[PDB]
């Protein structure tokens, strides 16, 4: 139903979607001049195991990287965080052009698109479901990428788009670290926000890295390749797939630098 396009995209979804209006809604501009630093804050400590790499899978937006869900083999911890949260999967956004994709921004620069690691908090809750829409359910890192010189972390990936072309399409992913596409820097920004797409849970603690990562033009030529139609359809390229900065609504957004 929802999507990004002229009929569909963004300025629709609170049609369906009521909380895309909400007070705790994401992504959002990071004014560093408005920051506060947070001595409280810890440093994030991410560990995931590589053998938790199960799946490539396109879903019609974007493409998941999904990870095993067994046990606590990768999880992500520190930062404003009591508890462990559980890797899920990974995924990017992007733009319909190579300078303007990102979801976060900084002091009102926009990127080339951004990359999303998602968690969810099994030491309080059941299951991802469960932990879906609670506030404290969901930690996703975001590290916004830049165009410039390939990144050669993103190969893996990128070698298996052409195994998913398709909305539904899945191929085996295995042996990868996330990690691997952090930064060498692990100063942050955290501020309390949403899922960026329907259903827009507010649901999210966000982790949104200092420091940009590398991505070519033909690199991000490879994510717009990929289609958003099902099959045997008529060809729609998956263009586009970021949200616009969304008020912030009284929220503060903490440094940890
Ligand atoms: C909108 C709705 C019901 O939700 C998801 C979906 C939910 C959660 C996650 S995830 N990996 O947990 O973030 C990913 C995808 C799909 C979906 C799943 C696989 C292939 C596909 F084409 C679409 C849907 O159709
Ligand atoms: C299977 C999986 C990963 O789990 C949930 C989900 C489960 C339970 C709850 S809750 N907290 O019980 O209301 C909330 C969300 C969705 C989901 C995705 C898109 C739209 C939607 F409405 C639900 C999924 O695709
Ligand atoms: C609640 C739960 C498990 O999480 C996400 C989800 C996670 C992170 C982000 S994001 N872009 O990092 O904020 C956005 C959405 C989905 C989901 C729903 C519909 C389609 C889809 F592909 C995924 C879910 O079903
Ligand atoms: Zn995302």
């Amino acid at each position: 139903d929802w999507g990004y396009d002229d009929k569909n995209g963004p300025e629709q979804w609170s049609k369906l979607y009521p909380i895309a209006n909400g007070n705790n809604q994401s992504p959002v501009d990071i004014k560093t001049s408005e920051t506060k630093h947070d001595t409280s804050l810890k440093p994030i400590s991410v560990s995931y195991n590589p053998a938790t790499a199960k799946e490539i899978i396109n879903v019609g937006h974007s493409f998941h990287v999904n990870f095993e869900d067994n046990d606590n083999r990768s999880v992500l911890k520190g930062g404003p965080f009591s508890d462990s949260y559980r890797l899920f999967q990974f995924h990017f956004h992007w733009g319909s052009t190579n300078e303007h994709g990102s979801e976060h921004t900084v002091d009102g620069v926009k990127y080339s698109a951004e990359l999303h690691v998602a968690h969810w908090n099994s030491a309080k809750y059941s299951s991802l479901a469960e932990a879906a829409s609670k506030a404290d359910g969901l930690a996703v890192i975001g590290v916004l990428m830049k165009v410039g010189e390939a990144n050669p972390k993103l190969q893996k990936v990128l070698d298996a788009l052409q195994a998913i072309k398709t909305k539904g399409k899945r191929a085996p992913f295995t042996n990868f670290d996330p990690s691997t596409l952090l930064p060498s820097s692990l100063d942050f920004w955290t501020y309390p926000g949403s899922l960026t797409h329907p259903p827009l849970y507010e649901s999210v603690t966000w982790i949104i890295c200092k420091e940009s990562i590398s991505v070519s033009s033909e690199q991000l030529a490879q994510f717009r390749s990929l289609l958003s139609n099902v099959e045997g359809d008529n060809a729609v390229p998956m263009q586009h797939n970021n949200r616009p900065t969304q008020p912030l609504k009284g929220r503060t957004v903490r440094a940890s630098f």
